[PDB]
């Protein structure tokens, strides 16, 4: 089974927690600790790797100007001032699925859901959603292959997609600059750190980063959610009864069920972890999925526990780089539970497709059924 690595990530823990690769020549980190500290030691785990015109692939300096201008996007003030918008989406969604007794979670609810959000976030006009799925869709592609020749098509097209959006988002800012809303765009184009300004050669990537990092990740962890929660029996009716605990609910999916798996650092000075000597240069994966399941440092890892808080998982990184849209993700996927618990009294799993990507955990089939209230 493909949706349970947990078992593998057990035994990496224990018998090679600092393994290395020699077919690949990189490393992998799989303790809690040790994860924890790859990810966040930047004097010695770098992000720069010579994706490439954002901030993941900086560090400090020029990371920590963009990323305390971007931040002003995404405060607790702006998002309240945008939690009734992703309501009104949700309930829309599950609207389209009234009077229905099964459902695909995936493809009518949780795919669906963040492309949606964060188009009508960066005040991407809802005219234009049909079109910009497909370029939201061309961005976070793979290729099917490793060969040249498939690689060389996949690259070709998804350039494509990547300049045509780029073109599309570079009118929306100067349509905002004339005509400014309540949005992402709009707000970056008056943000401002001491007279230092966001150019238009960094917004505009940094939209396209925001589907790149936002939409499956934020699909699977609602779908991963949902599953959890039905994987453990009477966990649908104690939310439903104690909506208070959905926000922990949230935070646990995370741990639990980690929608992305790894994280990529490259050795910025010889250094040692566990007594492993890495060398500047190499690659280290630090398996966050395999960090937020340690026995050391969680009670009863292998269990989904919606009462446990405060939750100090890593799901969501740690350090400089911690997830800008965290806050986005937790409101958004609080939304999509609470909007189920209101509209369905009861699902139950019919069968699930998992989605067998490296670099991604998370569902392409979930199919459910449904009891409306
Ligand atoms: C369940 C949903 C999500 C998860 C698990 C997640 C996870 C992560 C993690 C682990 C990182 C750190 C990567 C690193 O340190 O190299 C990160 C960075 C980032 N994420 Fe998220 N993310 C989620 C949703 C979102 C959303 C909804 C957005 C924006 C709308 C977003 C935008 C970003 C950005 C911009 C960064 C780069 C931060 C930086 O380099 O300073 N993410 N994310």
């Amino acid at each position: 089974d493909p949706y349970d690595p947990f078992p593998w990530y057990e035994k990496m823990r224990k018998e090679s927690p600092v393994y290395y690769d020699e077919d690949s020549k990189v490393w992998s980190v799989f303790l809690y600790d040790d994860v924890k500290r790859v990810i966040s030691d930047k004097d010695f785990f770098s992000n720069q790797f010579p994706f490439a015109k954002t901030m993941v692939s900086m560090d400090p300096p020029k990371h920590t100007r963009i990323r305390s201008i971007v931040s002003k996007a995404f405060t607790p003030r702006i998002m309240k001032e945008w939690e009734p918008r992703i309501r009104v989406l949700t309930d829309e969604l599950l609207g389209k699925a009234r009077g229905r007794d099964e459902i695909d979670l995936v493809q009518d609810f949780s795919y669906p859901l963040p492309v949606m959000v964060i188009s009508e976030l960066l005040g991407v006009p809802s005219e234009h959603k049909e079109k910009f799925k497909e370029w939201s869709d061309l961005l976070v592609s793979l290729p099917k292959s490793a060969y040249e020749e498939d690689v060389m098509e996949w690259r070709t097209i998804r350039n494509k997609g990547e300049e045509d959006l780029s073109a599309f988002f570079e009118n929306v800012i100067e349509e905002k600059r004339r005509n400014l809303g309540d949005d992402i765009i709009s707000l970056l184009i008056q943000a401002e750190e001491d007279g230092d300004r966001l150019s238009p050669d960094e917004l505009v990537p940094f939209c396209n980063l925001l589907l790149l990092a936002g939409n499956e990740t934020t699909t699977n962890l609602i779908s991963n959610m949902v599953y959890s929660i039905l994987e453990k029996p009477g966990t649908f009716d104690e939310l439903a009864n104690q909506p208070d605990l959905i926000p922990q609910a949230v935070e646990e999916a995370v741990r639990f069920r980690a929608p992305a798996p790894m994280i990529v650092r490259f050795v910025q000075q010889d250094t040692a972890i566990r007594g492993v000597n890495l060398k500047k240069g190499e690659g280290v994966i630090a398996f966050l999925a395999s960090a937020n399941r340690d026995e050391a440092a969680f009670e009863r890892a292998h269990e989904f526990d919606i009462h446990r808080h405060p939750n100090r998982h890593i799901g969501f990184g740690h350090g400089i780089h911690f997830c800008l849209g965290a806050p986005l993700a937790r409101l958004e996927t609080k939304i999509a539970l609470e909007a189920l618990l209101k509209q369905y009294s009861a699902m139950e799993t019919i069968s699930t497709e998992p989605m067998a990507n490296s670099s991604m955990y998370g569902l392409k089939h979930f199919r459910l059924h449904v009891k409306e209230a």
